[PDB]
DNA sequence: TTTTTTTT
């Protein structure tokens, strides 16, 4: 357009920015506290940072996907270095199934029934394990039941989505069995701002069993069928001993590694049996 | 008048936006990010492109009309070859029939009778084929039902209309009754902003009764017959099978060559039955 | 006053925004698709845009009125070959009558007793014909019932306003009754702002009976005769078909010429004699 | 201080349009809409007509106030010139007393008793005196009950307020009690606006039964003694003879004249005799 | 630091706002309405005005506290000369006594203990020594009702802050015990902002019953415990004569005065005898 | 990176205003007012200074943690000088043991059990308590019950954040849960703005029960195992002395040296037992 | 050649 002197500067800096790939304040303030200071008195308005962290946010999330976020260098090939593996085979779950199961899941193999819901007390390998997924993948959003007016106001272009427990109620019910139905669709924010969804993993890491439509008091089975051919089951309760947590990354990309090096067709089970 | 080199750049902008057909951010942004990135470095403030894409969507939406980019230039001349066919085919609704009530539907024959309604629930067939009427068209407005203010703030002239259903109350009732008439009414956007609705076609996607109104505990249906009268339908509840799925837009092209081949007079029946 | 060379400009192109008849976005697009090509090449705002219409809007109806167009010099040369005289008949009212009491409806001779009621039932097609006589007036307003804040957004400063169909709570009753009562007064029209109102006539399209005050759940009687004894009680029952509605710019000024033809004296009866 | 060419034109501006002492803008555009549309031309600052109108105002509320522009020219001595004189003989009240409590709740003899009630539908004329009362001051406020955050944002240092029909909630009765006594006392409007209200006269155009503490859904009485103490009271009941109204400024202005040459000495009375 | 022109005039406007004690616009206006024309016409952007205003007011609130506002300059040594004393004496309590309590109240000895309870409706003169008190100081705080969910808009960087008569529900309760606790803390403002509420004079008024903990529809005592234990009691029940009322500063800056010169130590006793 | 003279300026400013350690704007005030206003002339725009604080405060949580601001310089070896060995020796409490707990809670050693939970009334002294410890830690927040919409609006990057007593509504319970978790959560925060919160930790200042949740009108004991062993437990209901309070930041300087000087084993324990 | 803010 005009490449002059400010143009090749923003240039310049948008490629510094997505060179290592940075999206936070945090990030690029460890990254660089000098050049964030410098960037900081060198303009007046504090628009220009956010419109470049937002393409380069369209960007990692455009051109990259997720997989290729999961994919392994390096094979450990054992089973009593994961405390995952351990984790899962304490309630009696196959390996290869699940490490199958999740490589659907994050591929996107069915799409309709891409969701992903547990069952059990979140102090027995959940809350961690769900932390350590959101920390390993740069995008992750989180569906809060702090807002009242969008409870999907953190989920704009992630790679993977958050549900955690609460009985949602009716207006909301039809908005999330389109969220998980893994479609394109354009949802607003709060005034004068709509944006596009393009179908991406979730996962429910919720307590109870939300299937059953609970608004305050009533208590409908009215959408239960919908509800069980949109979603999964991963129901599990074991007593998990403390002194542990804080997955590292390695052995997520380790699991993920496995997954993809051994397919197994599954078949659609809804009742997720504890086999294996 | 005169014609400086702003203007010029915005012409310039203007023909290379419409001859591909790219009025939106991540279709510009897949297509060619490093001019996204140059004309981001160009310009300093962030209403130049706004405006760009507010002036290109209402040139997009008061110009041609939607099938004029919807119809097929090609038949399939076949009926198990196509998805959606099939899906018809198992339901028990003719093809020609079908393909009639599209053609009068897309092309405003009735105007006042502007609503195609699914009855059942929408994981028996109708997942297939909202994606594939979602995907189809490029630039669609939604009613999503998150707004607690304006359910069209996603609706400034545009193509097609989504519907969802759940709890409605008086004011989207009464919103819905004035746009199923077709007017173009004058109403607020949403603070301080007002725009024009158009009469466009409009798909509603409903699981349970969505003649019915249902606040909380008050259940108020005295205006049915109106309703049922300004309002079509079509209820199916045939099992969809997996493995095969995602509807892309050559079925849909290919349907709506056949409904403007094959010509078929348009009957006003409301209770349509399931034969052919 | 300061005699520049941007006055005169802005000058000349508001006289030909008033000369062409621009007052929204719609009809300037549809004008010319070089119009948005020529603001580019002038300035770079919108807000320029905004006020020069908002000045034009009222520079159109400070020095003319409705009745100054809206009664033009064609007549309708043919009594029975008119859709509102036809479906005035076949109500059962009296012709003359209704003229007349249109006629002190436009030029307000009572003042706070101006308002168009109309009641009845939905089958006859009323929606068509008041969606016909909002699109034949260039200036008009209607309530809002989408956001409780400022319902009254876009009938600021009209022309004519329309009413919704149902019950609304007393907050909105009471700026209703303020505003058809006949009273030129002041409220708040937008984001810390306010605006006059004139006596300017108001139809209700409501089907149902309105003077029933209900606040969403408790029905009250206390503002019945006060909300009646602002208006003319109508009352009309006819069951239509097809074929109604969507007239042109021309028989509404025939009808309108026709009615202005024939003067007849009307007392201050409340319900209207269908005898004649 | 600065003295300039631009400053010069705005105080220019100013003294001319206060030289008549207008402060609306259909005067000035009826008087010379040539000139009106030069200035609209000439101001571009979206900022300097804002300030003109600020300062305008504020030189007209802190200069004189409202009743003193109400004196009489000439004194008419007649009972049936004034057409306020009537509906007093109709319904009983003593026309001198009543002149001369007016007169004192205009200058403010009482203080802290400087509000009327009233009580009477559209039946009775209240609203049309109210609306020839506020046509006649230059400059007024009122209570609008719409709005949810502040009810009372255009009821900020006026001259005269009315108090509109409608039961005050718990939200409200603490600001109409602050109100009453009469001082300045600062409030915030909507978002990030503050402002100190001045002892100003209010004035209650209620139509049914208001002094009842009626909040939501709790009905008590034993706020109403203060209300009873900080006001006088005026209910009457008098329906119209035919169409009889439209009070301008001159019988106002009579009716001072002819309350300022009599002036009876009134006491702390609550309920007003009835003679005359 | 560059020591310009805009530099110097500021300064001298800032000099000349804390000079006379200028923080609001009709101060500012009566003062030289002149000078704030030509500030004004001079610059465009009205922003340096509120900043001058904002800065004078943290100089007043920083530099000078609360007992610098009350201490006068000329004792009187006299009973029979102030209106609240005898106010305070028609119930049987002693002067003294009472002053020294406001005096270690004004002065932050006790700190835990910084609220009085003042039982009495509006016809013991609670409302006239609150508006006296309220316009002695220039910065004082009022907990009124006018606000939607924080009434404390206008209690932020202020000095004496009085309360007023409202059932308290669940909403505020919290932050009222814990501002009454004597600890500041950084708590929102009304929406979008942020403040530090340090341990500032406060002054509860009752005129029904206040202490009981109604949270929405739940009358418990439950914080009712730590609210008699952070609080005394101040009973006082007489009514008010006519011609009384509107009591001036200098009245209230003698008794502050005569407070500070005649010192008595005050221990702790909630139910206050009514003798002395 | 340009690096003219504005970025020097803002620079410097940046280190004068990080040297030390500067939270809000008023304790810069309080510090050098000079310097303030000088850099209040050297620009003209207000959004400098609210920039430095923002990247100070950034620079001041990313940087720096809490217990840099905790440990002392030398022991006091004191028994009756501090007040929480006092407290902990009249309710029964182990000294070494708890203060070996507040250290691995403070230095963030157990994660998942991060948390400290308080219980009893608020008249023994646990607000001045509370107080002290917000005191000696610069960057803190606070769980304002005013905002229903979304009561943790100030703990958005803070160092250790505040619980006060409410009920334990169900649409804050997940939020409160998810933050008991520990985890870098993406959430809103009051109108189109989102932060990403780091695991910091929680204080409880409630004075009722935590465990049975209770909406206002509903209450739940089913879903109780995760938030009651997410945390510890340390109860007290010994009344101290009349009128002590307001702590230093001495003794936990003194109290934190004294535990780093003889650190205990801390385990993973619920109902602390008392003996010590 | 110089700039603007939203809900029970």
């Amino acid at each position: 357009v005009i490449r002059s002197k400010t143009s090749a500067r923003y240039m310049e800096l948008v490629g510094w920015l997505v060179d290592k790939g940075i999206t936070s304040e945090k990030q690029w303030i460890q990254e660089d506290q000098a050049s964030y200071i410098s960037f900081n008195a060198a303009s007046n308005s504090r628009s220009q940072i956010k419109a470049a962290l937002d393409n380069a946010g369209k960007i990692m999330s455009l051109t990259k996907t997720a997989p290729d976020y999961l994919v392994g260098q390096q094979p450990v090939e054992d089973i009593s270095s994961n405390r995952i593996y351990k984790i899962l085979e304490l309630n009696g779950y196959d390996p290869q199934y699940a490490a199958s199961v999740f490589l659907g899941w994050a591929t996107k193999k069915f799409g309709k029934r891409n969701t992903i819901w547990l069952f059990g007390p979140a102090t027995t390998g959940k809350t961690n394990i769900a932390e350590a997924i959101a920390h390993t993948v740069p995008f992750y959003g989180c569906v809060n039941w702090t807002n009242e007016n969008f409870p999907f106001n953190d989920c704009v272009d992630k790679m993977v989505i958050w549900w955690e427990e609460g009985k949602m109620t009716a207006k909301v019910v039809e908005s999330a069995k389109a969220i998980l139905g893994g479609s394109k669709v354009r949802v607003d924010q709060k005034c004068k701002s709509s944006a596009q969804i393009d179908p991406t993993p979730v996962i429910v890491t919720s307590n109870t069993n939300m299937c059953a439509v609970i608004d305050g008091n009533s208590t409908t089975f009215e959408h239960q069928q919908p509800l069980q051919d949109r979603m999964f089951k991963f129901e599990l309760t074991r007593r998990l001993d403390h002194d542990f947590g804080k997955v590292t990354k390695q052995e997520v990309k380790d699991f993920f590694r496995w997954a993809k090096d051994h397919v197994v067709e599954v078949e659609h089970e809804f009742y997720v049996k504890k086999g294996g």
